[PDB]
Parts: structure tokens; C-alpha cells; sequence
């Protein structure tokens, strides 16, 4: 599987790491992304896009690196099955509800909630393990 994701200070980054680490723990291999080490192609052939951003600029996705990659994919993902996640701040989710309406309007199958976490995990790292866990078992 393949966890693609996009961190400024390494909370969202923290996150991928514990989400792999779920899906590690229930027998399946997995590898986590820098959205700006992916690699289009490789990515759709995968059944699950597993796909992370924190809450950027005025509660939308990371602009210059991780809405681009979106565009990209957006006519090409239809039918495809993709889980959510992502750190935020001061806000209450606005970008994680609109980053979802988003993917369901391109033909995306929404398998769980998407998991969001204010800051650090920290207190949260064995839901984001959880959600890994989730996602293994589709
Ligand atoms: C320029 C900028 C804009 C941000 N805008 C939002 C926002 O609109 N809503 C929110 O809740 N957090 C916002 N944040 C806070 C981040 O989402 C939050 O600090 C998160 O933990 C960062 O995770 P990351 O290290 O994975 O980038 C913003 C942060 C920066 C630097």
C-alpha cells in the first residue's frame, strides 16, 4: 500500500508514520510518500489512495505542492477507493470537509472517516494507528 502526504513542520508527517504503522501491524506492507516524491503512474495502480494534508493557508490544502497533485489525479481516480487524514491548528476541520466533498465529487469511494488531528498526535497515536488498522482491513 502507499501513504502520500504533505508536512510543513512534521505533524501530518507523524501521522503517516503511525497510520503505516497500523497497517504494518496487521501483515500488509506499505510505504509512506512525500507528495513531492510521487510518482503518478505507480500511485493509481494501487487500490486505496491513502492521501494527508495538513490545514494550509485560509483552511484549504497546501498550495504550491499538494493541491497541484490533486488537480493531476482528479479525472483519473473515479471508482477509486481513498482515506483521508491530516493535522490542523486553530480551526475545526473546514479544509478536511471540503478536501472530502472534493473527492467524493471526482467518483471517489470515502472508505472511513477521515481522521484529523489538532497539532502533534501525540495523545492521538494510537488512533492513528487505528485508522491504519481500518484501512488495512477494506
Ligand atoms: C500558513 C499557515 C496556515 C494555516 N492555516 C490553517 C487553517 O486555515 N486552519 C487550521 O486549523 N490550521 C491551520 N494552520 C495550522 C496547521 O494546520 C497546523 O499547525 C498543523 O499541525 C500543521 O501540520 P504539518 O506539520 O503536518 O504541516 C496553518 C498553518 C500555517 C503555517
Amino acid at each position: 500500500m502507499k501513504i502520500v502526504y504533505w508536512s510543513g513542520t512534521g505533524n501530518t508527517e507523524k501521522m503517516a508514520e503511525l497510520i503505516a504503522k497500523g497497517i504494518i501491524e496487521s501483515g500488509k506492507d506499505v510505504n509512506t510518500i512525500n507528495v513531492s516524491d510521487v510518482n503518478i503512474d505507480e500511485l493509481l495502480n494501487e487500490d486505496i489512495l491513502i492521501l494527508g494534508c495538513s490545514a494550509m493557508g485560509p483552511e484549504v490544502l497546501e498550495e504550491s505542492e499538494f493541491e497541484p497533485f490533486i488537480e493531476e489525479i482528479s479525472t483519473k481516480i473515479s471508482g477509486k477507493k481513498v482515506a483521508l487524514f491530516g493535522s490542523y491548528g486553530w480551526g475545526d476541520g473546514k479544509w478536511m470537509r471540503d478536501f472530502e466533498e472534493r473527492m467524493n465529487g471526482y467518483g471517489c469511494v470515502v472508505v472511513e472517516t477521515p481522521l484529523i488531528v489538532q497539532n502533534e498526535p501525540d495523545e492521538a497515536e494510537q488512533d492513528c494507528i487505528e485508522f491504519g488498522k481500518k484501512i488495512a482491513n477494506i
